C-alpha cells in the first residue's frame, strides 16, 4: 500500500489524500482514516480495490486555530497496517521575504532593505495593500517603525541611517501582517577596531611535479582593507624525508615566494604538502600563523565519469561523458587521449571538447556484465571506472520526461521510463500545496509508458507532478515542474560578454513582462565570505519559487507532502553597488547602464522580478565576474602631526598587469603646506620612481614637514607606462599645535528697536604670557544666536561627551533649534531638515543609556539616575513634535520609574553614581534635584497632565523648604519650576533670587556667582522671561552671551542646554520684527563693512580676520538684532599645571624602542567638605606617530573603576571616564606602539579634569625617546647635517 497526502493544512482548502493499492494478495483492502488540540475529529470507513487508487477529500472547517494535527491510517480486518503523519497547520496564505543590501554594516552607513510579499500564486496579494515593519537594535529598542508601509508590486523598500556611535550587535528587521509576524531578518553592525589582521596563503600557479617547486602568494590585510607590513617565515614540510624547507621575506601587504624541491617524485598522482606561515607585524611584532595543505599534482588535469544513471541497463544505450577539469575546477579543453571500452569493442581517439567533455554513447548487449571505461593519454595519464548493470533490489529507478510543451487546455505528454518492466506506476499532481489529480496506471509489463494528462485550471499557473512505483521492495520516484510559460514571468538578466573593468561602465540587459518590477543587487563575495553561515537572500528567494526545505533531500518534504508505505518497503533517495529597482517597460526589455566601482573584487549579481499579474520571476543562477584594478597605490598615514616634526609618509604600490613596470609617484605641495626635507620651499611637487613587479606590494615614501596648522592635503599621483595606467589619492593629516589651544570668545549683542547709532570699542591685549607665538584672532558678525550653533550642530563642544548626560548634545540642541525656528515661523527649510535629521540620529544614540529598569544611566550599563531619567524622558516627549520615531511606551516606562522614586514628602534623592554634585547632592535637602524633576515635567504638557500627582507633591515640598533655600543654584531651579507651575510663591522666589544677584557695572552685566554660574544665571533668565522682566533681563543676557564657547554653545553640557534655552527664549521676545543695519569694523588703518537687511538671515557668514593689532572699533547703525564676536586662538606654551588634582606620569621600561608603556595616576585634592570631584575624565595624548592597540589599558586600580574607555583620532587619543575622584590613587597603564617614523617630535601630555568644573584640572607633559632625523630618512633626501 502507498499513502500520499499533503503535509500542510489550511482553513478552507480541500485536503485530498491518495491511497494506492498495488497489493496482489487480496481483491480489496479496508481502511480506517482518523484525522485529528481537539478541534478536528473526522473519520472515514474507506474501501480500496486492488490495482487501483482511491482519492479521499476532506473539507477543512473555516474556524481552524493553531494546534496539533494528525492523520492515521489503519488496516481493518485481515490486514495489518498502521501508518501516521504529522500535519502542519498554516495560518496565512501569504509568504514574506526581506532583502538587505549587506549582512554587516559599520557605524557610518545606510541599511537598505526590501520587503517582498507574495501569495500562494507567487504574486502580490490582492488583499494586502500595506505592511507593518519595525527595526530594533541589539537590545530591542524600536528605532524605526513603518506602521503602514505600502506595497508596490508586492515590494516595500526603505532605509535606515546608522548612527556614528550605534548599538553594536544584531539588529532585527521585523515584518508584520494584521498584527502577526510574517518575516523577520537580522543584520549586524560591527566596529572596524579589529586591529588584528588575517593572512592568506595560496599557490600563485598550480603546483606540478615537473616544476620541482612551489610558488606561493602570501597576503596580509586588516579587515577594513589596508595592507600590513611584516616579515613572513614560510615553512614547508616533507615528512617522508624528515625535511623542512624554510624562507623569510618582507611582505608589504602581498608577497611571492618560491620554494624549490630536491628530488621530488610522488608515489601517487597527487601529494599534499603542509605549509606554515608566521606573519610578524612590523613594530608591534603581532604574530598571526596560517597553515594549509598544498597539493602538488602530476598532471594539469583531472577526469571524472559523469553518468546519465548510476548503473546501466543490459540491452539499452548508456549515455555518459568523461569530464576533464583543471585543478581549479574550470573545464580543460583540447585534452587528447584514447578512450576504450573493451567489453563492447568500443574505441575512440579524440580530444576533450570546448566544455571539457568527451561524450560517450555506449551500447551493452544483454550479455554484457559491466562496462570498463579506460582512458589513456600519451603523457602517461590513465583513468578507469567500471559501470555495473542495474540490480532491482538497490539500483532500480523510474524517470519522467516531458515530451511536449505545457499549455492551458492541452494534453501534457510524458515518457515514463523504468528499469523494470512495469505492472503499475502512479502519478500525482499538486498545485498550491494540494493534490489536484492522481492516477493508477497499468503498463502491460513495459519499461516505457506514454503518460497523457489534460491540464486543468486548478493546475494553473504553476503545478508539479510526481510519479512513483514499487521496484523489488523499494519505492522509486521522479518529479517535474509543470510551468505554463504563457502565464509565467519570464525574467532574465545578462551582462555584456566582455571583461568588466573598474571605473569603466557596463550595460545590464534584462527582459520579462512589460509592467514587471525588477529588483537588482550586487554583493562582493568578500562580504559574503565572513558571514555566509546565516541565511542568504538568494537561497530564500529561489526556494520559494519552487517548494519547501538537515539530513538528506526528501522529495515529499519539498513537494509539500508525506508518503507512507508497508513496513518492509523502503523509499529511494565597500559601498553598495547596483542596489537599483527598475521596470521592464514597453518592449518587454530594459537596458540599465552603470559605472563599475574602482576596486579589485569579485561580484555576485542578482535580479528578481514581480509582475502584478504574472508574479515572481527569477534568474537561474547569480551572475559572477571579477573586477581587477591594473594599478593602485595605498596610503598609510598618521592621524596627526605637529609643525616642525619630520614625518615619513609611507605608501604601497600594487601592479596587476602581466609584467614589471617602473612606477612614478608624485607628492604635491598643496597651498604651501608641505616642505620636502632637503629641497626648497618653492617646490610644488616631488617625484620618485620605483620598480613594481606583478602582484607584489612595493613601498614608497616621502620625508616631509608641515608648514601650516589645520588640515594638510596629502595629494598623490602614481602611474606606470607613461601614464597609460594611473592612480591618485586625496587624503588628510591633521596638523596640530603643541598645547591644546583653548579659544576664548568675547561677545557683545545689540538690540535696536528705533533707529540707533552705537560705537563699540574693543581692547584685545589681555592675551599673552611668556610665550604665545602669535595668537590669531577673528571678528564675526552674526544675526542670530543659532547661526553658528546650527552650523556646528554635530560638533558643538571641544570636550568629549561619551556619558549618558553629555550625550544629550546630540539631541537637545536640535530641539532648541527646531522649537525656536518654529516660534519665529522660519521658512529656511535646509535648517529645519538638518536639526530634524540629527535629532533622529541622536535618538538612536541616546537609547544606549536606557537600562533594563526602563530608566537612563550615566553608562551603557549602570543603575539609573533620576536626573538623567527626568532629563531624557521629558526631552524625548518634547521631541515627539518633530520626529515620529520616538517610542511612546518607552517614554512612559521611564517617567513611571521616575515617578516611583519620589518620596512621600515630594522630594527626589539621587540614584546611581554622583557625577554632578550640585544637582544630585543631598546636602541642601534635595532642592536642586526636586526642582529639576518638577521643572522638566512642567515644560511638557503631556508629561504635566500624566504626572499631576508628582508635581503636586513636589510643589508642596518646595513650599515647605522655601525658607531654607539659601543656595542660588537650587533657588534658580526652584523659582523656574514655580514660574512654570504658577505657584503662589513664584513672585516671592524670584525676588529672593534677584537679591542674591551680582553686578558688573562697567560691563552692564548681571549674573549669579555659584560654582556653576552659567546654569544658575540661565535658569534665572528663564524666570525673568517668564515674568516679562525684559529690561532688567538685558544685563543678564549681556553676561551669558559673553560666556559662550566659540561654536555658539557654552563650553559644557548642562551649561549649553539651560544657557541656549534661556538665550533663545529671551531673544524671541526682545528682538525687532526686522533687521536693517550697517556694521563698520575699523582697525589700525582699514575698514570693513557689513550690511544685514533680511530678518530671515541665518545661514550667513560675516567672518573677518584682524591681524596682530592692539585695538578695535565697531560702529553699528540701523535697526535690529546682532552679535558682535571676537574669537581668540591662543598658542600658550605646553607646561605642567595642577589645580585641585594630582597627576603623575611615568614611562615603564618596555625593552623596545617601538613600545610605550605610560603609567598614569590621578587623584583629587580634597579640601574641607569637598572630598570628591564631579565626573572626571582623563585624556591621554600620544606623541606623533604612536598608536594604541586594541585594548590599550592594563593594571587599572580597582577602588574606583574606569567606567568608559574611548579611543579617538586614529588611536592617537584615549579618554577615560570616572564617576568621580577623591584622594585614592586612580592608576592605569597605557600601551602604545610607534607606527610611523617621526623625528624632532614635540612632547605630548596627559590631562585630568572635573567635567562640570573644568577649572579643577591637572596637566603633565611627557617625552618619548627622540628619534634622529639621520635614522629617519632614506639616503636620497638626507640633508646636509647628517652621515
Ligand atoms: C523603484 O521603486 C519605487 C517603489 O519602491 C518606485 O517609486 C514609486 O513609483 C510609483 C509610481 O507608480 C509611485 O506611486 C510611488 O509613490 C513611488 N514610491 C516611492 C516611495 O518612491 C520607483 O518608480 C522605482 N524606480 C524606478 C525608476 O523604476
Ligand atoms: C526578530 O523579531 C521577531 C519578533 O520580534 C523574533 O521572532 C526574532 O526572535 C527576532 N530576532 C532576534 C535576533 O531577536
Ligand atoms: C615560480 O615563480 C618564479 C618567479 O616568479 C617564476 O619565474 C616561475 O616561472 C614560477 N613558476 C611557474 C610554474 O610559474
Ligand atoms: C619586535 O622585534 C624587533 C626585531 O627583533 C625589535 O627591534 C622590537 O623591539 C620588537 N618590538 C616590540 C614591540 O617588542
Ligand atoms: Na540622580
Ligand atoms: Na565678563
Ligand atoms: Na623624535
Amino acid at each position: 500500500l502507498l499513502v500520499v497526502g499533503p503535509k500542510f493544512i489550511r482553513a478552507n482548502q480541500e485536503y485530498t489524500l491518495v491511497i494506492s493499492n498495488f497489493n496482489s494478495q487480496l481483491s480489496k483492502v479496508d481502511l480506517l482514516l482518523k484525522l485529528e488540540l481537539s478541534v478536528l475529529n473526522v473519520t472515514k470507513m474507506v474501501d480500496v480495490r486492488r490495482n487501483m487508487n482511491r482519492m479521499i477529500n476532506f473539507n477543512m472547517p473555516e474556524d481552524l486555530t493553531a494546534g496539533n494535527y494528525k492523520i492515521t491510517i489503519d488496516g481493518q480486518r485481515g490486514f495489518s497496517f498502521h501508518k501516521e503523519a504529522e500535519l502542519v497547520y498554516l495560518s496565512k496564505s501569504i509568504s514574506g521575504l526581506i532583502q538587505v543590501d549587506k549582512p554587516v554594516f559599520k557605524p557610518g552607513d545606510t541599511v537598505n532593505f526590501r520587503v517582498i510579499v507574495l501569495d500562494t500564486e507567487l504574486k502580490p496579494p490582492a488583499r494586502v495593500k500595506s505592511v507593518y515593519v519595525t527595526i530594533r537594535d541589539p537590545q530591542r529598542n524600536v528605532i524605526r517603525k513603518w506602521s503602514t508601509a505600502k506595497l508596490y508590486a508586492g515590494v516595500f523598500e526603505s532605509d535606515l541611517q546608522i548612527a556614528p556611535t550605534p548599538m553594536l550587535g544584531v539588529w532585527n528587521i521585523s515584518v508584520e501582517v494584521e498584527g502577526e509576524e510574517l518575516v523577520s531578518k537580522t543584520f549586524e553592525v560591527k566596529e572596524y577596531v579589529l586591529s588584528t589582521f588575517d593572512v592568506q596563503v595560496m599557490p600563485s600557479v598550480i603546483p606540478l611535479e615537473e616544476h620541482q617547486a612551489v610558488n606561493l602568494t602570501i597576503e596580509a590585510n586588516y579587515h577594513f582593507g589596508k595592507p600590513v607590513q611584516g616579515v613572513a617565515k614560510v615553512e614547508l614540510y616533507l615528512d617522508d624525508d624528515k625535511l623542512k624547507l624554510k624562507k623569510e621575506l618582507t611582505v608589504y601587504g602581498k608577497g611571492q615566494v618560491e620554494l624549490r624541491f630536491d628530488n621530488f617524485a610522488m608515489d601517487a598522482d597527487q601529494q599534499d604538502v603542509p605549509v606554515k606561515v608566521s606573519f610578524v607585524e612590523q613594530y608591534t611584532n603581532r604574530t598571526v600563523v596560517k597553515q594549509s595543505q598544498i597539493t602538488v599534482y602530476r598532471y594539469a588535469y583531472r577526469v571524472e565519469l559523469i553518468k546519465e544513471s548510476p548503473q546501466f541497463r543490459p540491452g539499452l544505450p548508456f549515455k555518459c561523458a568523461l569530464q576533464f577539469t583543471h585543478h581549479d575546477g574550470t573545464p580543460a579543453k583540447g585534452i587528447s587521449g584514447k578512450v576504450e571500452v573493451s567489453d563492447v569493442r568500443f574505441e575512440t581517439t579524440t580530444t576533450s571538447d570546448n566544455d571539457g567533455l568527451i561524450k560517450l554513447e555506449l551500447q551493452p548487449s544483454e550479455g554484457t556484465e559491466q562496462l570498463s571505461i579506460h582512458f589513456n593519454a600519451v603523457d602517461g595519464f590513465f583513468f578507469y571506472e567500471d559501470v555495473n548493470k542495474v540490480e532491482t533490489v538497490t539500483d532500480a529507478y523510474i524517470k519522467l520526461e516531458l515530451k511536449s510543451p505545457i499549455k492551458r487546455n492541452k494534453l501534457m505528454r510524458f515518457m515514463v521510463t523504468c528499469t523494470e518492466r512495469m505492472t503499475f506506476f502512479v502519478y500525482y499532481v499538486m498545485s498550491k500545496g494540494n493534490i489536484i489529480d492522481a492516477g493508477f496506471m497499468r503498463p502491460n509489463k513495459q519499461p516505457k509508458y506514454l503518460l497523457q494528462l489534460n491540464a486543468t485550471e486548478k493546475m494553473i499557473p504553476r503545478a508539479k507532478i510526481l510519479i512513483a512505483t514499487v521496484a523489488g521492495r523499494t519505492v522509486v520516484y521522479d518529479f517535474a515542474d509543470l510551468a505554463f510559460q504563457e502565464l509565467r514571468n519570464n525574467f532574465d538578466l545578462s551582462i555584456d560578454e566582455q571583461e568588466i573593468k573598474p571605473g569603466r561602465q557596463i550595460e545590464l540587459s534584462m527582459s520579462g513582462r512589460p509592467g514587471a518590477y525588477v529588483g537588482l543587487a550586487a554583493y562582493d563575495k568578500a562580504l559574503l565570505l565572513f558571514n555566509k553561515n546565516h541565511d542568504l537572500f538568494w537561497e530564500d528567494i529561489g526556494q520559494v519559487f519552487d517548494g519547501f526545505h538537515e539530513n538528506e533531500f526528501d522529495i515529499f518534504h519539498s513537494l509539500g507532502l508525506f508518503a507512507r508505505t508497508l513496513d518492509d518497503i523502503l523509499f529511494d533517495s565597500q559601498e553598495s553597488w547596483l542596489w537599483k529597482n527598475v521596470s521592464i517597460g514597453r518592449s518587454g526589455s530594459r537596458k540599465l547602464i552603470e559605472v563599475v566601482p574602482d576596486t579589485t573584487t569579485s561580484w555576485y549579481l542578482t535580479g528578481f522580478s514581480i509582475d502584478p499579474v504574472y508574479g515572481l520571476g527569477i534568474i537561474k543562477k547569480p551572475i559572477q565576474f571579477t573586477t581587477v584594478q591594473p594599478f593602485y597605490i595605498v596610503e598609510n598615514l598618521p592621524y596627526s602631526i605637529k609643525r616642525g616634526e619630520a614625518v615619513v609618509l609611507q605608501f604601497t604600490l600594487f601592479n596587476n598587469l602581466g609584467a614589471e613596470y617602473i612606477a612614478d609617484v608624485t607628492l604635491y605641495n598643496v597651498a604651501n603646506q608641505t616642505e620636502f626635507v632637503g629641497r626648497p620651499n618653492t617646490d610644488l611637487s616631488y617625484t620618485k620612481s620605483v620598480s613594481v613587479p606583478p602582484k607584489v606590494g612595493v613601498p614608497i615614501s616621502f620625508l616631509i614637514k608641515a608648514r601650516k596648522l589645520g588640515e594638510m592635503a596629502v595629494r598623490v599621483k602614481a602611474s606606470i607606462m607613461l601614464g597609460h595606467e594611473t592612480d591618485a589619492l586625496e587624503k588628510v593629516i591633521r596638523v596640530m599645535p603643541e598645547s591644546l589651544v583653548q579659544p576664548r570668545m568675547d561677545t557683545r549683542f545689540f538690540c535696536f528697536d528705533d533707529h540707533k547709532n552705537q560705537t563699540f570699542p574693543i581692547n584685545l591685549d589681555i592675551n599673552k604670557k611668556a610665550d604665545s607665538g602669535s595668537t590669531k584672532i577673528e571678528f564675526r558678525l552674526n544675526p542670530n544666536l543659532l547661526t553658528t550653533v546650527i552650523k556646528n550642530l554635530d560638533h558643538l563642544l571641544g570636550v568629549p561627551t561619551g556619558c549618558g548626560e553629555q550625550n544629550m548634545v546630540k539631541f537637545v540642541p536640535n530641539i532648541l533649534v527646531l522649537d525656536y525656528l518654529h516660534a519665529i515661523g522660519s521658512k529656511e527649510q535646509h535648517l529645519i531638515d538638518k536639526a530634524t535629521n540629527l535629532l533622529r540620529q541622536g535618538y538612536q544614540n541616546q537609547m544606549r543609556y536606557r537600562q533594563t529598569d526602563g530608566s537612563f544611566g550615566l553608562w551603557e550599563t549602570t543603575n539609573g539616575s533620576v536626573f538623567l531619567t527626568a532629563f531624557v524622558g521629558t526631552s524625548m516627549q518634547t521631541a515627539v513634535k518633530y520626529i515620529s520615531d520616538i517610542d511612546a511606551a518607552m517614554v512612559e516606562k521611564a517617567l513611571d520609574w521616575l515617578a516611583s522614586k519620589q518620596h512621600f514628602s515630594g522630594r527626589f534623592d539621587k540614584a546611581g553614581a554622583e557625577y554632578h554634585k550640585e544637582m544630585q547632592g543631598g546636602l541642601r535637602n534635595g532642592v536642586a534635584l526636586t526642582s529639576y524633576v518638577l521643572m522638566a515635567l512642567l515644560e511638557n504638557d503631556i508629561a504635566k497632565a500624566k504626572h499631576a500627582e508628582v508635581i503636586q507633591k513636589g510643589m508642596t515640598y518646595l513650599s515647605n523648604q522655601f525658607g531654607s533655600i539659601n543656595n542660588a543654584y537650587d533657588l534658580s531651579i526652584a523659582t523656574y519650576a514655580m514660574m512654570l507651575n504658577g505657584h503662589t510663591m513664584k513672585e516671592e522666589a524670584l525676588n529672593k533670587l534677584i537679591d542674591m544677584s551680582f553686578i558688573d557695572a562697567d560691563k552692564n552685566e548681571r549674573f549669579w556667582n555659584t560654582t556653576n554660574p552659567i546654569e544658575t544665571t540661565a535658569y534665572a533668565l528663564l524666570s525673568f522671561v517668564m515674568a516679562e522682566k525684559y529690561t532688567d533681563g538685558i544685563p543678564v543676557m549681556n553676561w551669558l552671551v559673553n560666556q559662550r564657547y566659540v561654536t555658539g554653545s557654552f563650553p559644557s553640557t548642562q551649561d549649553t542646554f539651560v544657557g541656549l534655552k534661556a538665550l533663545t527664549k529671551m531673544a524671541e521676545k526682545i528682538s525687532p520684527s526686522r533687521n536693517d543695519y550697517t556694521v563698520q569694523l575699523k582697525y589700525k588703518k582699514s575698514a570693513k563693512y557689513f550690511k544685514i537687511n533680511s530678518e530671515q538671515i541665518d545661514v550667513e557668514n560675516f567672518v573677518d580676520i584682524p591681524e596682530d593689532t592692539k585695538k578695535l572699533e565697531i560702529n553699528v547703525g540701523g535697526i535690529g538684532f546682532g552679535l558682535l564676536e571676537v574669537v581668540y586662538q591662543f598658542n600658550l606654551n605646553l607646561v605642567n599645571f595642577e589645580n585641585r588634582f594630582q597627576l603623575d606620569l611615568e614611562k615603564q621600561n618596555t625593552g623596545s624602542d617601538y613600545e610605550l608603556r605610560l603609567k598614569v595616576c590621578a587623584s583629587y585634592i580634597p579640601q574641607l567638605t569637598d572630598r570628591r570631584s564631579n565626573m572626571a575624565l582623563i585624556e591621554v595624548t600620544l606623541p606623533s606617530g604612536y598608536v594604541v592597540d586594541r585594548n590599550p589599558i592594563s593594571e587599572q586600580t580597582k577602588v574606583n573603576p574606569i567606567q568608559k574607555t574611548e579611543i579617538r583620532y586614529g588611536g592617537t587619543s584615549v579618554v577615560l571616564y570616572y564617576d568621580n575622584m577623591g584622594s585614592e590613587r586612580n592608576c592605569f597603564t597605557l600601551t602604545a606602539y610607534r607606527r610611523f617614523k617621526v623625528a624632532l617630535k614635540r612632547p605630548a601630555y596627559v590631562v585630568v579634569y572635573d567635567y562640570y568644573n573644568t577649572n579643577l584640572n591637572a596637566i603633565k607633559v611627557y617625552e618619548v625617546d627622540k628619534q634622529n632625523l639621520c635614522e629617519i630618512c632614506d639616503e636620497e633626501d638626507c640633508p646636509a647635517e647628517c652621515g
